């Protein structure tokens, strides 16, 4: 019939972006109820639209028995995200989008600087490079809604990068606008893959700007799936020799806390019997290896980062309770880019904050890649609740970002905690 070009308002007159948002607004809300206009006209106020956000991005990281609290004591919070969520399944693109995604280069996981010459004002090809190095095909996850701007006005010049894509159409958005920006609104859990970057100017300033595809990493956060261990582990005992098995069972009842040891203590003194059982769960961890990407949790106090087991991020400040932003700037710029070692076998769960771990702080995001070694303890009696997946001995893994977050841990206690994204490197020789 007639060609359909994207939603695309970069370098057309402001006005124009304006119209079609409201437009495009006054369409969305004839399909919601008053109490998801109300929770989507909220986001109108700078300052509710970020804490929503970063609410948004907590309760992914509390455990249930934390989130149904909240519900059952008729939190405004966590249901003005359902409704939020709710008002954008609704409403469906019919074309592609092209626009600006809100990611800062601290959400890239760069902390050094970018605009290093000229009074700190240009960017030199190095620093280019650098980026360029560190975060091409590298995954990005934005844990809240993620917003697209629609053109330049969206563009703060303070923030020496621009992240630009394409969204698919039939993709689910709302559409946001203040005095002179426009932007859609999308789904929680979105990433994006850095696939370019180059130095552009505009308007006279200098930034980086990268050219990401949006991606969505497979990740259950806190609601796990045990449907995934059932899928792709139903028959892993069945494949298992019955010294595999019977080995297999053996850490997971009574032989861990021997095993662990001696792993951790470079097999000193040697122990023939611990080397039989060792070789046998690797073996068996490697009968149906990590059948396609996915994010796997564990949390973990102080101890592996050096810090005393109960470091705390919180600190109080005229009665109340707020991150120590300097703790955190410390701690991630220190430990953005270090390797983690594992010596033993690890556990690891599809689910973020099993309420026993709850008040752990330093959550390791995992990205087990396809062909990891490792299984999950599917068919175990004993381990329906746990969605462990085990992960082979000295798996080792590199920190590519750090994100704080405020985790709920019941309806009085909240925490500041780090969400660890690490991914898979060469086992640590050892």
């Amino acid at each position: 019939p007639i060609i359909k070009e994207p939603i695309d308002f970069i370098n057309k007159p402001e006005s124009e972006a304006k119209e079609w948002g409201k437009e495009e607004e006054k369409r969305w809300f004839t399909k919601l109820n008053n109490l998801e206009e109300v929770a989507v006209n909220q986001l109108k106020n700078k300052e509710y639209k970020t804490k929503i956000d970063n609410f948004s991005t907590d309760i992914l990281f509390s455990s249930l028995t934390a989130i149904e609290i909240m519900k059952e004591d008729e939190n405004q919070n966590l249901f003005d995200v359902e409704r939020i969520r709710e008002a954008l399944l609704k409403n469906t693109l019919d074309r592609d989008a092209i626009g600006y995604v809100n990611f800062t280069p601290k959400e890239l996981g760069i902390n050094f600087s970018i605009r290093d010459v000229e009074l700190d004002r240009d960017i030199s090809d190095e620093t280019l490079d650098k980026v360029r190095q560190q975060i091409i095909n590298q995954e990005y996850t934005k844990f809240s809604f993620i917003s697209l701007g629609l053109n330049d006005n969206s563009i703060n010049e303070s923030v020496p990068v621009i992240v630009k894509t394409r969204v698919p159409t039939t993709f689910d958005y709302g559409v946001l606008n203040d005095k002179e920006t426009v932007s859609l609104l999308l789904n929680q859990g979105f990433s994006i893959i850095p696939e370019s970057a180059i130095i552009t100017t505009i308007k006279g300033k200098d930034y980086i700007l990268i050219e990401g595809s949006l991606s969505q990493e497979l990740d259950f956060y806190n609601k796990g799936s045990e449907a995934w261990g059932a899928e792709n582990y139903g028959d892993y005992i069945s494949k298992l020799s019955h010294e595999q098995l019977g080995a297999l069972e053996g850490y997971l009842h009574s032989d861990y806390k021997a095993i662990n040891s001696y792993l951790r203590n470079n097999r000193v003194p040697n122990n023939d019997e611990l080397n039989k059982k060792i070789e046998l769960i690797s073996s068996a961890l490697s009968v149906k290896p990590i059948p396609q990407t996915l994010i796997a949790y564990r949390r973990v106090d102080g101890i592996p980062f050096d810090l005393p087991s109960d470091f705390s991020f919180d600190k109080k400040e005229n009665g109340e309770i707020i991150a120590d932003k300097q703790k955190l700037n410390e701690f991630i710029d220190k430990w953005t880019g270090k390797e983690i070692e594992n010596l033993s076998f690890s556990s690891t769960s599809l689910k973020s904050t099993p309420s026993s771990f709850s008040k752990r702080r330093f959550i390791f995001r995992l990205r087990l890649s396809e062909g990891a070694i490792g299984a999950f303890i599917y068919g175990f009696s004993g381990f329906q609740d746990e969605q462990e997946i085990l992960l082979n001995k000295n798996s080792t893994f590199k920190i590519f970002r750090i994100t704080p977050i405020t985790s709920i841990i019941n309806r009085v206690t909240k925490m500041t905690q780090v969400v660890i994204d690490a991914e898979g490197i060469q086992n640590k020789e050892i």
